[PDB]
């Protein structure tokens, strides 16, 4: 019958896998990209999901949303929600103690409380499912963050219902990660490195008889991939200013370009040791091509690569454990693709080899279509 799907439901991506014919495929978008935006934009004639929406945020800020998962299942009055709103374009709103994001769409002001905005996300993913197998899909198991309450995975759960989907379980991204590389299948100690776009998490789990306990949480809601970016976004203003004698800091528009741009020279350092960026007329008609080598990316995020390290340890002290007693040590997040990243945690354990064979952005995915398969066999 109809197979179900696995759906890792990111802060700042997402991806959805099946597992088909004893193995898991990850899942392509009509772009032909294996993850897809966490964002949602609203114009005066359509509603744009994934990739369409990240690409025209420079031209329409204030009505493209993103970041759903750092409100859902919150209350207005949450600190979290508080201290993250200064931070967005778009506007949050408060109805009776429930934060919701309002926005222009067909010459309307419309509100959606965070749940709707994930679930337009997880309509996407479905479709993108559904365009690979050639039929509807109805059932799926999407993560959640170790950490999220009953009120955060109540909120993803209402979130797949609304998107149609009848959702097998809510599960932790990093057990995903862990049954995506078959280690509950081999006590067993993982340590699950998970750095993404805008969150680093720290996960130390025991595995025993094929039930996880989760030994210890640790990392920063505000450390990520578009960190790493905003270091070089600042790096090219002051480049800028020294060859054309203008500071473009002040326009939304340039500054929202360049970072577009550093993304992509970030990706390419990744695998090459120089990167290319070029845009055009980027600030009063003036085309801005240069380059970056990956020693001076390295250098501009120096400290906050090191600072990956102060987790993992807290995380082995609060799981009473040392380095030698951990088995696994789990890549997650494209983050973790960066060369200067992965020498840093395995120096850290002593020149050990890291669980790395899984694409990084799509090992949850992959762990979540794993379980899939295993619980729809059960109804
Ligand atoms: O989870 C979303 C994160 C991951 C980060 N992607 C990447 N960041 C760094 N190197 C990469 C190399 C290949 C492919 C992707 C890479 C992407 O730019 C974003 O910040
Ligand atoms: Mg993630």
């Amino acid at each position: 019958k109809a197979a179900a799907i696995g759906i890792d439901l990111g802060t700042t991506y997402s991806c959805v896998g099946v597992f088909q014919h004893g193995k898991v495929e990850i899942i392509a978008n009509d772009q032909g990209n294996r993850t897809t935006p966490s964002y949602v934009a609203f114009t005066d004639t359509e509603r744009l999901i994934g990739d369409a929406a990240k690409n025209q945020v420079a031209l329409n800020p204030q009505n493209t949303v993103f970041d759903a998962k750092r409100l859902i299942g919150r209350k207005f009055g949450d600190p979290v929600v508080q201290s993250d709103m200064k931070h967005w374009p778009f506007q949050v709103i408060n109805d009776g103690d429930k934060p919701k994001v309002q926005v222009s769409y067909k010459g309307e002001t419309k509100a959606f409380y965070p749940e709707e905005i994930s679930s337009m996300v997880l309509t996407k993913m479905k479709e993108i499912a559904e365009a690979y197998l050639g039929y509807p899909v109805t059932n799926a198991v999407i993560t959640v963050p170790a950490y999220f309450n009953d009120s955060q995975r109540q909120a993803t759960k209402d979130a797949g219902v609304i998107a149609g989907l009848n959702v097998l379980r809510i599960i932790n991204e990093p057990t995903a990660a862990a049954i995506a590389y078959g280690l509950d299948r081999t006590e067993r100690n993982v340590l699950i490195f998970d750095l993404g776009g805008g969150t680093f998490d720290v996960s130390i789990l025991t595995i025993d008889d094929g039930i996880f306990e989760v030994k210890a949480t640790a990392g920063d809601t505000h450390l990520g991939g578009e960190d790493f970016d905003n270091r070089l976004v600042n790096h090219f203003v002051e480049e800028f200013k020294r060859k054309h004698k203008k500071d473009i800091s002040q326009n939304k528009r340039a500054v929202r370009r360049l970072r577009t741009a550093c993304e992509r020279a970030k990706r390419t350092l990744s695998s090459s040791t120089q990167a290319s960026l070029e845009i055009d007329s980027l600030f009063e008609g003036i085309d801005f091509y240069t380059s970056i080598t990956r020693a001076r990316f390295e250098e501009l995020c120096s400290d906050l690569f090191r600072s990956t390290l102060e987790p993992v340890e807290k995380a082995l002290r609060d799981a009473k454990l040392d380095k030698a007693q951990i088995h696994d040590l789990v890549l997650v997040g494209g983050s973790t693709r960066i060369p200067k990243v992965q020498k840093l945690l395995q120096d850290f354990f002593n020149g050990r080899d890291l669980n790395k064979s899984i694409n990084p952005d799509e090992a949850v995915a992959y762990g979540a279509a794993v379980q899939a398969a295993i619980l729809i066999k059960s109804t």
